[PDB]
């Protein structure tokens, strides 16, 4: 029942913060996995924060939240990453006393070649000029869609409803390029550019799924149980 | 000078270039390797794709070492959005070929296989329930093939052209199908955002035909460059 503008109102104000990586006045190549790791974990507590806020995600069963969740958690991520590091180019601003380039990347197996999909689409941001607006319609359509297509008539209503937001966010994302000052044809060209993204995002995630499991760590991905305790509020 | 065509011309370009439906290799008279038949339809469809990549309005237009790193980026995407398509009239199966329907069931067959069998379905179900036409998904195909690759200035900013041509024929497209303009961006964001799907299916499928450790996986260059049978 949300507007457009109210639409970009509940995210923009549902945005997490900015974390800093420990001080401690030198950063190392051997500690460098161990500060990511606590990085992302501590980003997933605000995450999760975050999606009950974005319109219409607590309407859903505490499982589907869950699902939604264990499906797009590495993307949104990813996506934050990317759009907090757009404005310096070739670096990886993990956090803003953790800005890291791709020879800083190269010290841990396999992951140069994960940091350099991230930093092309630092770099297609950054020729897009994309707005703040734009970026968090973004991030709430790959929170309702990545896991979407992977979850019975309560399912068929949980879909109906997901897909009933969607459209709502499309809508915003066309009311703010209207807005912008864009004719009808640039409108619609750059949705198509802004959702293309989402692939890309998307091959990112499962590569970087891939990457993360190769390194033998304890877990790599939320379980079940600790989303659903985190989501999962008395 | 690809760019110059209009919306319909497009259109008419894209359904012209249709590859055909191939059959599976195997004699229907005696007793029914699952991965192999397969193996060797996705090998034969690999063939005729080039020749409809090469066909897609302004493709020919990039080098042929740029035409080639698409074709690796995205050939197991266009198998799979070509797979779903022919399928979609056939709930619950997979038209692998018209004389090799399998269901999901069949796909257990193969250890890993089954997970990757219910997304294609589900795709399949999804393109049914929105009933995509066959215009819609020449214009999804081509977009696969020119976005897949595009993140690995003149080459991009041809791709990217030709991209946004795309988009304003399928706005054209469903313009033309009496859609409302809100109809017309909310259906527009729908089908990419099933594309995001495709990529996903692909990569899990590759993770799943690399850990059946067969004689190999992708294309190499060399195949693909002779494919393209350079002038
Ligand atoms: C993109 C990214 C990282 C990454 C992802 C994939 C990859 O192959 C290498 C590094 C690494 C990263 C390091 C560890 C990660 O998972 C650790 C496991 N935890 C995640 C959930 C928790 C239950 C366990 C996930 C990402 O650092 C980041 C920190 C951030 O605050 C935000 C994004 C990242
Ligand atoms: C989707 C699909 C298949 C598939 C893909 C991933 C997966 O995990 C399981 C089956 C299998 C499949 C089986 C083998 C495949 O690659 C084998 C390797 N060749 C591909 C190019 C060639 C150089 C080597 C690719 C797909 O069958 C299909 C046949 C088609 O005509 C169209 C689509 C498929």
């Amino acid at each position: 029942s949300l507007t457009a503008d109210q639409m970009v109102s509940a995210l923009l104000d549902a945005e997490p913060p900015i974390l800093y990586s420990e001080y401690d006045p030198p950063f190392s190549e051997a500690s460098m996995m161990g500060l990511l790791t606590n990085l992302a974990d501590r980003e997933l507590v605000h995450m999760i924060n975050w999606a009950k806020r974005v319109p219409g995600f607590v309407d859903l069963t505490l499982h589907d939240q869950v699902h939604l969740l264990e499906s797009a958690w590495l993307e949104i991520l990813m996506i934050g990453l990317v759009w907090r590091s757009m404005e310096h180019p070739g670096k990886l601003l993990f956090a803003p006393n953790l800005l890291l380039d791709r020879n800083q990347g190269k010290s841990v197996e396999g992951m140069v070649e994960i940091f350099d999909m991230l930093l092309a689409t630092s770099s297609r941001f950054r020729m897009m000029n994309l707005q703040g607006e734009e970026f968090v319609c973004l991030k709430s359509i790959i929170l309702l869609n990545s896991g979407v297509y992977t979850f019975t008539l309560k399912s068929l209503e949980e879909k109906d409803h997901i897909h009933r937001v969607l459209d709502k966010i499309t809508d915003t994302l066309i009311h703010l390029m209207a807005k912008a000052g864009l004719t009808l044809q640039q409108q619609h060209q750059r949705l198509a550019q802004l959702l293309l993204i989402l692939s890309h995002i998307r091959h990112m995630s499962n590569k970087g799924m891939e990457h993360l499991y190769s390194m033998k760590s304890k877990n790599v991905v939320p379980s079940y149980d600790l989303l659903l305790e985190m989501l999962d509020a008395h």
